[PDB]
């Protein structure tokens, strides 16, 4: 059962008459649903994402400066000017330098000086923000029936089904193989509010970093870095990463404040990560409430005869699942298919069956069955699968 793979697992149980079940599925969680006369089902919210979300601003973390130009005039010669002062994509500073005979001016005094640099951004040194549209966000829910077959996490359960939901398409009917149809009504509106969320992306090809972060819109909009719209050619406020030195005669130095990535990363510690897979921008945390309709589900193998009580052996002896249940797997050497005669008694009371089965109507099919998950009361018990027995101390 898929839910046995994780630590975060909930059990939902429907009694007599319970045909519908309302669950709050959370990313990283898993729910096992059990109900009288119904095959058990594992359900979980698998992903929350939007393909190609809209991009808000792009910020530059490392300025690439080039073509530094300086123009200086002697004290009586008027303002110094450069064509660059009027071009976008350049950062300039006008100042005054001390001039005199030493640097070829007729008078000793203040002379106009102006320096400009072309400012661009280093390749792969942008920080881009993305915003979600509640109407385009997709919630993916997976359902897997309890078939008495154990499948590891790196393996694929042939009976697992997937359902996708958007605000405009909240209901799906899934056919669970021979178990019947299950209906899922999940409301995206009951999900995570995304108004103040921005998915921040740096360079997703960097190997030792998460591919994205989920940050607050107000924090993102206040970053003190050069910015522009995707598609725009030049950067606004490029001066944020450039400093000019005090001028001396006909020269003025231009300083680059360096790569701000390290600075940003310190700010991002403790911020939740997100994930990008191609064009899909995923949230790594979130939840949604769904209504599961069980009325069309039917159990499998109810009319088989009981398996020969003499032909069972333990493939995997009873073991603690970590969810206060016991898991085990048996092998049957008799004729299939048949119902597995499972029960358990408390040490000293051989007459009362104390086993509460999670796995519905355990059966050995022609090519499956054998895995059983059950709950037992605290203390010493003995598990029986026909004549096959096993001691079990619960707790
Ligand atoms: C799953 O992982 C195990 C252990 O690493 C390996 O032996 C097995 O072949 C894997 N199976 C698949 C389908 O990846």
């Amino acid at each position: 059962s898929r839910c046995t793979h994780l630590e975060n697992r909930d059990f939902v149980t429907g009694t007599q008459g319970t045909t519908r079940v309302t669950l709050v599925l959370e990313l990283g969680g898993c729910v096992t649903i059990t109900a009288e006369g119904k095959p058990s089902m594992d359900v979980w919210l698998d992903a929350i994402y939007q393909e190609n979300p809209a991009k808000t601003r792009e910020y530059c973390l490392h300025a690439k400066l080039s073509d530094t130009k300086v123009a200086a005039r002697c004290p009586t010669m008027g303002p110094a000017t450069l064509a660059e002062e009027h071009q976008g994509g350049t950062v300039c500073k006008r100042d005054q330098s001390d001039r005199g005979w030493g640097n070829h001016c007729g008078l000793f005094g203040k002379g106009s000086i102006v320096a400009c640099v072309k400012a661009a951004c280093e390749a792969k040194k942008k920080a881009t923000g993305h915003v979600y549209d509640a109407n385009k966000i997709v919630y993916t829910v997976k359902v897997e029936p309890h078939t008495g077959d154990y499948v590891a996490a790196n393996e694929t359960h042939s009976g697992r089904k997937t359902a996708s939901f958007t605000i405009s398409s909240e209901k799906t009917i899934l056919t669970m193989g021979e178990y019947g149809d299950v209906s899922l009504l999940c409301r995206v509106a009951s999900g995570v509010d995304l108004a103040q969320t921005v998915i921040l992306e740096l360079d997703k090809t960097v190997e030792h970093l998460p591919t994205a972060w989920q940050v607050h819109r107000d924090w993102f909009n206040d970053l003190a870095l050069p910015w522009k719209h995707e598609g725009a050619q030049n950067w606004n406020n490029a001066e944020r990463l450039v400093e000019f030195g005090a001028p001396h005669a006909v020269k003025m130095d231009v300083y680059n404040l360096g790569d701000q990535t390290g600075v940003l990363l310190k700010a991002l510690a403790g911020v939740p990560v997100a994930h990008i897979e191609g064009t899909k921008y995923h949230l790594k945390s979130g939840h949604v409430t769904c209504e599961v309709g069980l009325e069309k589900l039917k159990m499998k193998g109810l009319t088989y005869t009981m398996c020969d009580k003499t032909k069972f052996t333990w493939k995997r002896a009873p073991t603690d699942s970590g969810h206060d249940t016991v898991v085990m797997e048996v092998t049957f050497s008799g004729t299939k298919p048949c119902r597995i005669p499972v029960r358990a008694v408390a040490h000293g009371s051989p007459d009362v069956n104390v086993a509460m089965l999670i796995t519905p109507n355990p059966t050995i099919e022609n090519n499956g069955g054998g895995f059983i998950e059950m709950q037992l009361p605290p203390g010493d018990n003995i598990i029986y699968v026909g004549e096959l027995s096993h001691q079990w101390f619960q707790k």
